[PDB]
């Protein structure tokens, strides 16, 4: 039931939707193919059976921004028109199941519990983006990066001896896109955290050596 | 079925939940009272029967930001813990109806259409805040104000002679809360639009005198 997310990746997965694929439409996408083409009117929820999708918004002038990444058991909630132009691409071989409104009605008639899993996925999304707007309007770029590391550590960090490890590949490019901070700032902040023996951001994991100092710095 | 919103006010209203408030819990709030107290854990959808609520987020340092305004038939979607500290206050005398998960099961067993109205309400919120993040990362403060005015005109400007009128009280304060732009920028932009005979943002209405020019300046 917990609908917090720290990064916009794998928002509240619903693995149980796999039990209802007969009620929807299976569609596959090779790496690089468009799951949602720019300008395409989507009126389906799109369940990712396995794979990976990058989901962006496109503005009227052609500029493009990351919204989120989605993996196995993720759900794209675009049942109705929203007024946003969306471009979603497969990052690897991807199988999806598309559920129209009518299809979903058959799902919920079979399994009431599915309604609430979907609410939990929408809610996780609203809480994520609503907080992010507010944080962007409150905290400077360096503080947003520190808050991100601190939060990630408290949500996903597992203590291995005298330290915490967060097992995820979080690229500097991805940090930039998620925080809306320019690359020199990202590199400099990450480089000082490593230098001062607080946190080392590696390719495959983040190691936090001093969580109280990271917290303390994030609060300045 | 349209799940757009230009301003964080009266997100996708659900009038038909009025039909089911006997399945929920009616709670009344006086003007100035906390509908959602700071620190309060909420596990109900909260339907606004009548009145008005200002709903804010509060950070660990006690700093606070507007998320939205809600009026009659609005829905607060806080059925599960989110990890955000939320503070919601009644701006007028307010009647609400609180729907637990259990109460919602009863609603949906009765009328399956309510499922989908709630989906529309959530989808409208996601689309609003996700777009706002991306725009904040795309467009400078002044262009975000212009875009706000042009999109409001396009969606609900009413033609009156050579003008378009947007009938709403939208304060300079609220313009800054919505756009994330500081007051001195908001005042200078509004004063320049008025100077240049493009747009006059008055107290209870906004008049657009040159739409094509506003369109152009926003781009
Ligand atoms: O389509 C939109 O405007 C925003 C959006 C994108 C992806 C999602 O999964 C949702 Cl719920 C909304
Ligand atoms: O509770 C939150 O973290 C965000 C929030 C606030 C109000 C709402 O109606 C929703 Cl759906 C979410």
């Amino acid at each position: 039931d917990f609908c917090g997310a720290i990064i916009p990746d794998n928002f509240f997965p619903i693995e149980k939707l796999r039990n209802y694929t007969q009620m929807g439409l299976i569609r596959d996408f090779a790496k690089g193919s468009a799951v949602i083409m720019p300008g395409e009117e989507i009126t389906s929820m799109i369940f990712l059976v396995e794979g990976k999708i990058k989901l962006d918004i496109i503005f009227e002038d052609g500029s493009e921004k990351l919204l989120y990444y989605a993996g196995g058991n993720s759900l794209i909630g675009k049942l109705y028109p929203t007024g946003n132009n969306i471009y979603a691409t497969a990052m690897e071989p991807t199988r999806t199941c598309w559920f129209s409104e009518k299809s979903l009605r058959t799902v919920f008639r079979t399994d009431e519990d599915m309604i609430f899993e979907i609410f939990k996925n929408y809610l996780t999304k609203v809480a994520y983006y609503a907080r992010q707007v507010a944080e962007m309007n409150t905290y400077n770029p360096t503080i947003r990066i520190l808050r991100l590391f601190y939060e990630l550590c408290s949500s996903q960090g597992k203590r291995v001896g005298d330290t915490y490890e967060i097992t995820m590949p979080l690229s500097q490019k991805s940090i930039g896109e998620i925080t809306g901070v320019h690359h020199v700032t990202v590199s400099r902040v990450l480089a000082s955290l490593k230098r001062e023996n607080i946190l080392d951001k590696k390719k495959n994991k983040i190691i936090v050596y001093n969580l109280g100092e990271l917290k303390h710095l994030s609060e300045q």
